């Protein structure tokens, strides 16, 4: 407000598949959005009280601390990995969404408090420990939404890297160049063993059970508590790679992670459940097989039935209807289910005729493309209700008494 040189007006900027700006006050106001839909359905009565979640500053990670704070009324302590504001040059969406969550979690009255670092590494999850013996004592809901590409092992020191590839034979996969705005085709040979072995390491089970070993090792998990995962598996349009390929393996993996953590906890009176949500636009959906193409049609179909939704209505259901509701969606493996919606029989078969109909010349008209980038765009901040891009914005934003 005060007529600063410091505060800068900032526009979106997308340079091959990435958008290299972020705008603080429409992450600030997306994040008020979300705690506005909470509020929508009231209270969550009989939730979580004590909430610890890994992956808390992006996309469904940033909901469920959202919908538990907010919703349930729970103190939160959340984990994530961002870029601080430095020299002049503005900080990543995920540090604008954690310090908005962080203001207005102190405006309710509602514990916050946050752990900036490599959540695959022993020292956050000493550091983190120590945070809720502090601050919390024990958690009673442990939520589990880390996506990352890559994974420093905490023991051996390697990096595995993941690797979207399907498994026994190559595919062909119809899709949308981004930034040439233009349909291609992408051809992916088989995963090799290495890359199946990679990929599990990086996106399978085996952080998530480190995790929840070290929490009761350390008497800060709660007697009864809960923990999940959140994943996505689709449906036919996409099983190639997010169900039959590497991906899959992964997946297989956390499925067969919450069977032993579920017996863990299961004692106490606990539970742990994978919890299957649906797609939605990503960071990196742009740079990854099959998603803005799906997305572009998926959001088209939606739309026009009136059930399109985003990240804070799907864990907010999920939260209400399944976690901590009497009659949950369970699948045949025992998965919580938030995406039946996307799941619908006439929007997929709707997709699937559409898939191979799709040009260079209809991606517009066809498509749903102008929302898949308004999504895109709404993750970096941009694009929000209420919101004058015109206007100078500061963007050194500090959170307070953040974990390092």
């Amino acid at each position: 407000l005060v007529p600063r040189g410091s505060h800068m007006i900032i526009k979106p900027r997308v340079r091959g598949f990435i958008c290299v700006t972020t705008h603080p006050a429409g992450c600030a106001a997306s994040v008020r959005e979300q705690i506005a839909y909470v509020a929508r359905r009231g209270p969550i009565e009989r939730g979580p009280k004590k909430v610890l979640v890994i992956g808390a500053s992006t996309g469904y990670g940033l909901a469920a601390r959202i919908a538990a704070a907010f919703g349930a009324g729970a103190a939160t302590l959340g984990v994530f990995f961002e870029r601080a504001p430095a020299d002049a040059k503005p900080g990543t969406a995920g540090w604008y969404n954690s310090a908005a969550f962080h203001d207005e979690a102190a405006a309710r009255g509602l514990q916050a408090t946050s752990v900036n670092g490599d959540a695959f590494s022993d020292e956050i999850k000493h550091k983190t420990i120590d945070a809720i013996r502090r601050d919390l004592g024990q958690v009673d809901l442990v939520v589990y939404s880390v996506a990352a590409p890559r994974r420093t092992h905490p023991k051996t020191g390697v990096t595995h890297q993941s690797t979207l590839k399907p498994i026994g034979h190559a595919v062909r996969l119809r899709g949308i160049d981004t930034d040439n705005e233009a349909i291609k085709e992408t051809l992916l040979q088989p995963a090799t063993p290495d890359e199946i072995a990679d990929t599990v390491a990086v996106m399978g089970g085996e952080d998530w059970r480190m995790w929840i070993d070290a929490l009761d090792a350390a008497g800060v998990l709660a007697d009864g508590a809960k923990t999940t995962a959140f994943t996505y598996l689709g449906e036919q349009v996409t099983h190639d790679i997010y169900w039959n390929g590497s991906i899959g393996e992964a997946k297989k993996d956390l499925d067969r992670t919450v069977l032993a953590l579920r017996g863990k906890l299961a004692a106490r009176g606990g539970d742990a459940r994978v919890s299957v949500l649906k797609a939605v636009v990503t960071q990196a959906s742009s740079a990854i097989p099959m998603m803005p193409l799906y997305l572009s049609l998926l959001f088209k179909v939606m739309k026009a039935r009136g059930t399109h939704e985003g990240c804070i209505e799907q864990v907010d259901g999920l939260l209400r209807d399944s976690l901590y509701g009497a009659q949950p969606h369970v699948d045949a493996e025992g998965r919580l289910r938030a995406d039946r919606l996307e799941l619908d029989p006439a929007v997929q078969a709707r997709v699937l005729e559409l898939w191979d109909q799709v040009t260079d010349d209809n991606l517009y008209t066809l498509t749903d493309f102008a929302g898949y980038k308004a999504e895109f765009l709404r993750l970096f901040g941009f694009g929000i209700d209420g919101v004058d891009y015109d206007a100078p914005v500061e963007p050194n934003v500090r959170i307070p008494n953040l974990i390092e």
